[PDB]
């Protein structure tokens, strides 16, 4: 096995390093600038509060698993988990309201919990003043892990296994040659390594500076405090540092809190942000690194905890009996939108990542970097822990700054799942941006750009629209962020024609002689036709695992366009052109380009689309001139723009791309032609009702690599005949028939109660699945759902969805929902 | 007709990133090979009351006063004792990749290119009479990858076969792509003694000489928007090209703009440009030399390293 | 219907001379009377950043935070610490004029 170097002994580089032994991986050399006996990271001060449930389904799996292997982590009949359960309280209705949907999560990933009234919280927690508790939501597998003894553990135990730990080497830089890594530059050396995995926690950003590598996160310091002897605790708990209680968040005053023997901790999230500067820390000598002489212990400022300590004399007014005895702001990792930062690099082959992880995800992180390493995949989605999944305006100090920062600020509140972040705004927009302005465009963000979800000029359409289309009354959950015009958008993308701006799909150039030969190779699809076709096409990983699915345009011989999922995909493009390139002929070479920003493209869709369209083209874009699934170059308003035919929404007429400077010129024109027949813009909310109709898959979340194409339903788009792709053999014999879980559309019976992904779906009673996507279908007038559900379930079949605690109940119908015949879209 | 006059129709093909700014601030627009330029910004105009008599130009007879405007004397003002904001997008704009790519340049420019990433260099490509073809900047960004100012689409095609013949009759490391990149990216040239100041406002990173000497590049980040910073101007002052993706162009604009709100900073437009530059001597291809002249009868000597091996 | 919810249609009747710099601004407009009123400016989003955490206030349950958000905390606070213009135009404006006007 190759020679691996992980720099950082802290809970994440000690459970890689047991993750990789049990698989066989021991040629290992663990770094570490501190001391080992208490090397002076986060992990030497945290004080170890494991909550499950989260809305994320990968990190539930890693705290689910951290709980597991700490428990079993065991010397002198003493375990690295302490499983004293753990209790939400809520003082607000809003965060009562928050907890049935935390609940819900639970139900969803496969983790026990129960709502409590306020006199069960109470009952379990006695020191609570029950006179501003409304609720709690207790989960009793979570608890406490003792994070330092895991480590010492597992440093023992992974070097009886031949595991090489270095204490007290400081990594000083990272050597390479051929774009790949070679070993680890300390001051007495090269440490010689095939693979680096850095698990260096807050000093990730420090570490990836060392190869040219942007780590977005950024250090900050989070306040913990111990109180003195608590009276009402005198005799409860075993001395020093014993816990009976469940741990407790109070997320409405960003507080949280364990025993500790007969004191209490406190940690608060109550203060403002405290970015930490790396580079001033000094350098520790390992011989001076005590419990409170670390580098991951500020001093502490007394002056930001006093709020948060009449907050915790508040909720616990036995504590108001005790003083503050020793505080400290603790460093550690925030990231732009709270995911760990997992994965190869870009810049550097053989160098890994797996940094920004809270101890509660540790042992899961260290599992699926362990299967990625050994194995070429994780076996739980990654698509949100991914490394690569920053867009290159999300990489910069700034941004990392500016949102980390915001993270920390919300960590704890209640936040609907499109909440936008209102700064920094505006770094991205289509060419089309001034026009969207003047129609009024609700802007939300992602990867940057600026993507209308519905235009405010439309509302003039409301007067006009017919009683059929008209949505009923939404709760004021499911009505955030949403609008009653997004009805009459998708009414006249069905009725007449609409201007969707599909400016901000990824857009990757794959040009080059051997283009062909690398896409056959890692899709799906036989793409070896005339140019002018288009395939909707998959991108597997080895086990058959759905990585991606895309579109393959051949625009010529050398040249193929692809619509791609985001940045993992372009650097997954990225890294095996440059390996076909590196290791082929003169005629292997290929080139990927990322071209999403020189360029735009209009979505022209629904039944008027020719009529408009042949207003200001000469081109022929009848069924003739022009054929389902095929490209070709056209002119437009006095513009070359390619053409492709095809629809995410389910009607006639075709995905328009242009360059940049060329966008607004095609925009109006368009725009001019569209009006007798009533040419709308449309935005993203009509856009996604309607596609769900189709029951068009969206990657990382109707499918990840969990799945394989035919649970999925997207059988169709594998074509098993193919000499060789990636994931072939791992296919060999799946049928959709007799998959054990399909994903099934599923419509809500009552026509009313909307959900919005990732509530609980249940059969007879049991957990069975989780909503994937969902929207409300404005064409067949009903909220709609997408779950994976056992092979066994059939359509026709009930089945139930938690929403806010309530049951809804929801038939699984046949898909698409809409023209099924293709009547629209196709001759 | 006047040797400026605009077609009336068709009109508004190609715009840059910052059109919506543009017009906001009053911009006259004239166009060439389909983009839409300013030539001078009304908003400017109430800068006239405040300038010194020393910079009012006196009246234009009707032809020479055709397409013209007193702005122009205001922006140039401006831009020699403040800061500007000139808009460069259309200046053609070629990404010259691959193992080949150096070896290219090398045969086709009068330059010495080989030198590591990070060098700006004003070169020529004459033809094998010694005539003047074009006259470019190549600004090498990468081991494989430079990105060339150039003078239209003869050069894009001059470069494009170029780069075809060497592909087909060389090696695995000779291959090389040519990009005309113009219409997916765009720039700012921000000039004046006030840029500094200015552009510090909005990046952290290092702006002083020591951090990015005159004719060189490098990568930066200003109002959060990755840029390519290259340190020269056509205008004779102090700042740099700012190039960035199409779809940054309109916040970066908007980052500068307000960061020069205390130092005065206007739009600049053409007419202040085509002055400012020939005050410094710069000479512009196809007017000013053609390939009925050398280097040497058009003042371009330094431009070409005689010393270089072919 | 919570009590500022506006309608869609008919809407902008009348506006203030101000109404298209307010659009730059990205107002958010609720009615009244006929008249479009900013309720706040998107551009003052941009404050939050800067903003000392004292003039920060806690979070709205759902309803209250209906037609409501952050940015107004911002616009309070630079009206209590710098300058700010406020649309007065729909105020009810009477001239009574005429020798018996006094009276
Ligand atoms: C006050 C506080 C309270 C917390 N509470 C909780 C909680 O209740 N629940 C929870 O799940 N998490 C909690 N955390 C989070 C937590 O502790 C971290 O997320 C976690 O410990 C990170 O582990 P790590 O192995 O990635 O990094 P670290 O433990 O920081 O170890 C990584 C390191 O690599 C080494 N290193 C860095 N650079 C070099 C170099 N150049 N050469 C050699 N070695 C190097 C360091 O010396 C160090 O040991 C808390 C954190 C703090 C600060
Ligand atoms: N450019 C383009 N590329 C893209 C998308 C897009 O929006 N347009 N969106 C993403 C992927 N999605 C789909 C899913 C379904 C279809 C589709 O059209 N499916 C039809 C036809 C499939 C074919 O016969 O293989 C079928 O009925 O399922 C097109 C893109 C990313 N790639
Ligand atoms: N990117 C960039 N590329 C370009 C132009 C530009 O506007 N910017 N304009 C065109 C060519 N022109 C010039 C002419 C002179 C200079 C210049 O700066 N000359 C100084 C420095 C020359 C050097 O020492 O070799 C000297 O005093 O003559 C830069 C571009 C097309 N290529
Ligand atoms: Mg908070």
């Amino acid at each position: 096995t190759p020679r691996i170097v992980i720099i950082g002994a802290g809970i994440v580089g000690t459970n890689l390093a047991d993750e990789l032994v049990t698989r066989g991986w021991n040629n290992i050399t663990v770094l570490d600038q501190g001391p080992l006996n208490m090397p002076g990271g986060s992990t030497s001060h945290a004080p170890g509060l494991v909550f499950q449930t989260n809305p994320s389904k990968t990190m539930a799996s890693f705290a689910k698993y951290t709980v597991e292997k700490l428990l079993s982590l065991t010397e002198d009949g003493v375990s690295c988990f302490n499983q004293v359960g753990g209790l939400e309280v809520a003082t607000t209705e809003t965060r009562l309201a928050d907890l049935k949907r935390k609940l819900g999560y639970a139900a969803a990933w496969g983790i026990e919990g129960r709502l409590l009234s306020p006199a069960e919280c109470q009952e379990l927690y006695p020191l609570l003043d029950g006179e501003n508790i409304l609720g709690g939501l207790h989960v009793p597998s979570d608890g406490l892990a003792s994070a330092a003894r895991a480590v010492q553990l597992l440093i023992k135990r992974t070097e009886s296994a031949g595991v090489t730990y270095r204490g007290s080497t400081t990594v000083t830089g990272i050597e390479q040659s051929g774009g790949r890594v070679t070993g680890v530059q300390t001051a007495d050396g090269v440490i010689p390594a095939d693979i680096v995995v850095s698990c260096a926690g807050f000093w990730g950003a420090k570490i990836g500076a060392m190869i040219g590598m942007a780590v977005p996160l950024l250090p900050l310091a989070h306040q913990y405090v111990k109180t003195t002897p608590v009276p009402a605790q005198q005799g409860r708990n075993d001395q020093p540092n014993g816990a009976r209680l469940p741990i407790l968040r109070h997320q409405d005053q960003d507080l949280y809190y364990r025993e500790h023997g007969d004191r209490y901790g406190i940690g608060s999230y109550a203060h403002r942000p405290m970015p930490v500067d790396v580079d001033t820390l000094g350098a520790y000598a390992p011989e001076t690194v005590s419990e409170h002489h670390m580098p991951s212990r500020l001093d502490f400022t007394l002056e930001d905890f006093l709020p948060a300590w009449e907050a915790t004399k508040q909720l616990l007014p036995a504590l108001a009996d005790s003083e503050i005895e020793d505080g400290f702001n603790g460093i550690f990792s925030f990231t732009p939108d709270g995911g760990p930062l997992l994965g190869e690099s870009k810049e550097l082959d053989g160098f890994y990542v797996a940094e920004a992880v809270w101890v509660t995800h540790s042992a899961g992180v260290a599992k699926a970097m362990a299967e990625l390493l050994t194995t070429g995949r994780s076996e739980t989605d990654l698509g949100e822990c991914d490394i690569t999944r920053f867009e290159d305006v999300q990489l910069t100090p700034e941004y990392v700054s500016e949102t980390s920062q915001q993270n920390f600020v919300e960590i704890y509140d209640v936040l609907h799942p499109l909440q936008p972040r209102l700064s920094p705004r505006n770094l991205r927009v289509s060419p089309f941006h001034a026009r969207h302005k003047e129609l009024g465009a609700f802007f939300l963000e992602a990867g940057g750009w600026e993507r209308p979800y519905w235009f405010e000029a439309n509302a003039a359409l409301l007067k006009e629209m017919p009683a059929e289309w008209l949505p009923p009354a939404r709760d004021a959950w499911s009505g955030m962020f949403s609008s009653p015009i997004a009805a009459a958008e998708a009414w006249k993308t069905r009725t007449a024609v609409a201007m969707y701006d599909m400016t901000p799909l990824k857009r990757l150039e794959v040009s080059g002689p051997g283009a062909l030969k690398l896409l056959q190779e890692l899709t799906t699809a036989d793409l070896a036709k005339k140019p002018g076709a288009v395939t909707y096409t998959l991108l597997l990983d080895h086990a058959g695992g759905v990585r991606s699915a895309i579109t393959v345009a051949r625009l010529s011989e050398d040249t193929f366009q692809l619509g791609a999922n985001g940045n993992i995909d372009t650097a997954y493009f990225e890294r095996a052109a440059r390996h076909q390139t590196q290791s082929g002929s003169a005629t292997d070479w290929v080139q990927v380009r990322d071209t999403t920003g020189g360029t735009c493209c209009i979505g022209l869709w629904g039944p008027l689309a020719r009529d408009l369209v042949s207003k200001v083209s000469d081109d022929d874009f009848t069924n003739d001139g022009l054929k389902y699934f095929r490209a070709k170059n056209v002119v437009i308003g006095g513009i070359p723009v390619t053409a492709m035919r095809l629809s995410y929404v389910g009607e006639l007429g075709w995905e328009l791309y242009t360059s940049a400077d060329n966008g607004q010129r095609l925009w109006d024109a368009l725009w001019q032609a569209g009006q007798p027949f009533g040419v709308i813009a449309a935005g993203r909310a009509a856009f996604s009702s309607l596609r769900l109709e189709k029951g068009y898959r969206s990657w990382g979340t109707d499918m990840t690599t969990e799945h394989d194409p035919f649970e999925a339903g997207l059988g169709f788009a594998v074509k098993m005949a193919k000499e060789s792709f990636i994931g072939k053999g791992a296919l060999e014999g799946r049928t959709e028939e007799a998959s054990a879980r399909r994903l099934r559309c599923l419509t809500i019976d009552d026509g009313r109660s909307i959900v919005l992904g990732k509530e609980p779906v249940f059969y007879k009673e049991q957990a069975v699945g989780y909503v994937t996507s969902a929207a409300y279908g404005y064409t067949v007038a009903k909220p709609i759902a997408y779950s994976y559900l056992p092979g066994t379930v059939s359509v026709g079949d009930s089945v139930d969805i938690e929403y806010f605690g309530r049951r809804i109940t929801a038939t699984v119908t046949e898909d698409p929902l809409y023209d099924p015949k293709m009547t629209r879209l196709r001759g």
